């Protein structure tokens, strides 16, 4: 169980990610102030 | 069970992601202030 | 069970994602202030 | 069971996603202030 | 169980990541002020 | 169980990572003020 | 004559008082955003 | 004549008082964002 | 005549007082963002 | 006549007082961001 | 007439007073960011 | 007439007073960022 | 062609202009939250 | 063509201009949160 | 073409201009949070 | 073409200009948080 | 083309200019947190 | 083209300019945290 502390940002975040994912399995996520992503990908051989 | 603290942002976030995903499995998500995505992708071989 | 804290944003978010997903399985989502997406995609081989 | 905190946004969100999804399975969603999407797509091989 | 302390940022973060991931398994994530990602990927040989 | 202390940054962080990962297993993450990523990848031979 | 300044609260107040008063004289009051109570109780001996 | 300045709270106050008063004279009050209580209790001996 | 300056709080106050008062005279008050209480209790001997 | 200057708090105050007062005269008060209490208690012997 | 200067606190105050007062005269007060208490208690012998 | 200068604290004050006062006259006060208490107690013999 | 950005005010504006204009040409305007006045006055000599 | 950025004010503006204009040409304007005035006055000699 | 950045003010602006203009040409303007005034006055001799 | 960066002020600006302009050409402007004034005055001799 | 960087002020600016301009050409401007004034005055002899 | 770096001031600026300008051409400007003034005045002889 992870634990994190609260934070307030009044500043001007500018994020410019650009992505291109091609794989047997691929996931892409982009977010701003807050987010929570749990992605388990099991590929059997 | 994850735990996260609350946060207030008064600043001007500018996010410019751009995406293009082509894979056997592919997922794409983009969001702003808040979000929660649980994606488990199991591809058997 | 995930846990997240509340947040108030008075600032001007500008998100400009652009997407194009072509895969055996593909999902696309885009959202603003709040959202919750649970996508499990199991592709058997 | 996910848990999320409430948030009030008085700011001017501008989201400009643009999408084009062509795959064996494809889903597309776009939303503004709030939303909840549960999409499980199982494609047997 | 991880433990983290709260932090307030009033400064102007500018992040410019750019990504391109192609592998047997691939995941991509980008975020701004806060986030929590738990991705376990087990690929059997 | 890790323990970390809280920190407030008023300064202008400018991060310019650029990435390109292609491996049997690959993960990519980029973030700004705060984040927590637990990625265990076990590839059997 | 008391003087007070106006205040606007957009946040989520949660008050959980619980009371049990038994005395020769007893008064109980509970209120939310605004209120004004003038209670003078003179018990002669 | 008291003088007070106005204040705006956007944050999430959580007050959890719990009370139990038994005395020759007893008064109990609980309130949230604003209030004004003038209670003079004179008990002669 | 008291004089006070105005203040704005965007942070998450958490007050957890708990009380139990039993005396010849007793008063109890609990409040959140703002309040003004003038209680004069004269008990003659 | 007292004079005080205005103050803005964006931080997370956590106050945990706990009280129990039993005396010939007793008063109890607890408050958060702002307050003004004038209590004169004269007990003649 | 007292004079005080204004102050802004963005940090996380944590106050944990705990009290128990039993005397011929007793007063108890606890407060957070701001407050003003004038208590004159004259007990004649 | 006292004179004081203004001060801004961004740091994490942690105060842990604990009190227990029993006397012919007793007063107890605890506060955080700002406060002003004028208590004159005259006990004639 | 002028360009201006949108703004939301929740605060208590108090404007107390007072005017008295006597000239060969004279115009007087007073307004609150929003307004747009284009007055061209050409007086030939 | 002028360009301006948007701004949100939650604070208590108090403007107390007072005016008295007597000239061959005279214009007077007073406004609060927002406004746009284009006044060209050409007086030939 | 001028360019300006957006700004949010939560503080208590108090402006007390007072004016009195008497000239061959005279203009007077007073404003609060935002405004844009283009006044070209050409007086030929 | 001028370029300016955005700024957020939470502090209490107090401006007390006072003006009195009498000239062949005269302009007077007073403003608070933001403004943009382009005044070209050409007086031929 | 001028270039300027963004700045955030949480402190209490107190400006007390006072002006009185009488000339063949005269302009007066006073402002607080932000402003942009382009005044070209050409007086031919 | 001038270039300037961003700066954040949390301190209490107190500026007390006082002006009185009488000349063939005269301009007066006073400002607080930020400003940009381009005044070219060409007086032919």
């Amino acid at each position: 169980g992870s634990n994190m502390g609260g934070g307030m940002n009044f500043g001007a975040f500018s994020i410019n990610p650009a992505m291109m994912a091609a794989a047997q399995a691929a996931l892409q996520s982009s977010w701003g102030m807050m987010g929570m992503l749990a992605s388990q990908q099991n590929q059997s051989g």
